[PDB]
């Protein structure tokens, strides 16, 4: 017990190693939804997120839910993405002087933990696919965020957009739920 | 690292996570957590520490401190480190898993909104705090927008909350830090 060490599965190493620029919001979210499918095939939850330079679309880092495989309840996709972006740029603050403005693109609206992390991270933009109710409907709790948490973010200069590629994101939620049972199903 | 999120720990904190320690009384637990605050300040970190203990025995399971700046990670609050290292040691992402003893997070101050969430997902059954939210805010650390009645929120999820335990001793270390 010498470090907090959350191992990344190969696909997520690959994501974090390959340079990649995606200009349009849909292109960014498209990529994030590819990572959700790959994470569900690597024994993780149906959640992914990536940090992008807001104005160039350069991918800085990506993360996925590794709570179960990584034995770590803090290892939400958003935490991983934000933290790996910080390690890559060698700073705890993604708004530090001389950094480009960063945006977090996430497959679902953040839970209350991740809401706080977004606030501390220095990102200036949050872009979500699935809504909070979508996530809760398949048994993933978002927990008690403050009243008007979106407004809370905007008051901090963090822009919020939600519902982007929401249909595809919901299809991935439903796919994970249908394959999260103990009875073997070869189609899973 | 290409292949992991890795937040290294300073020597005092590695030692705290790998030395046997059983602290029965709540204040003995909190006292050790305040020792960790001081050691962390001397190791270039913020004035925050926390530890996970088996609730009834007071066996220390893991400890964490603020490593935000030297770790280049805004999520590296003392509470996130303590909860995560406890889960790693007990080989589970859920500290309420069947057959595990009830776990308690003992913290130098009341949790920020992020840590409040972390506490809810961790599986701990008890939160014990020293310094108040107002005390942390009064030396320039933001707690962020937590929901109204965040304590009732934790209690409704089966997490008993205690606050103000060795508050004054904790406040002295906060004021020392602020002043330097
Ligand atoms: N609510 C929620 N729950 C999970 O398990 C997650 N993992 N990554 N983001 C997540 N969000
Ligand atoms: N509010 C707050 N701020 C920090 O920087 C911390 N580090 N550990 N707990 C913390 N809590
Ligand atoms: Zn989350
Ligand atoms: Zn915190």
């Amino acid at each position: 017990n010498d470090a907090l060490h959350i191992g990344l599965p190969p696909f997520l190493v690959q994501a974090n190693n390959e340079p990649r620029v995606l200009a349009a919001p849909e292109a960014r979210m498209g990529y994030v939804l590819e990572l959700v499918r790959a994470n569900i095939a690597a024994d993780g939850g149906p959640f992914a997120a990536a940090v992008f330079e807001r104005d160039s679309g350069l991918l800085i880092a990506a993360g996925t839910a590794r709570v179960v495989p990584g034995r770590c309840s803090a290892a939400h996709a958003e935490i991983l993405a934000l933290s790996l972006a910080q390690a890559k740029l060698d700073t705890h603050d993604l708004s530090a002087d001389g950094l480009p403005a960063c945006e977090l693109v996430t497959s679902a609206e953040p839970c209350v933990m991740c809401f706080g992390a977004v606030i501390w991270s220095g990102v200036r933009s949050l872009v979500c696919a699935a809504r909070s109710d979508d996530v809760e409907a398949i048994g993933f709790d978002e927990g008690p965020r403050p009243e008007n948490w979106m407004g809370g973010l905007e008051a901090r200069g963090i822009t919020v957009t939600t519902g982007l590629l929401r249909d595809a994101a919901c299809a991935l939620l439903r796919e994970y739920n249908a394959c999260n049972g103990v009875i073997y199903n070869a189609r899973c």
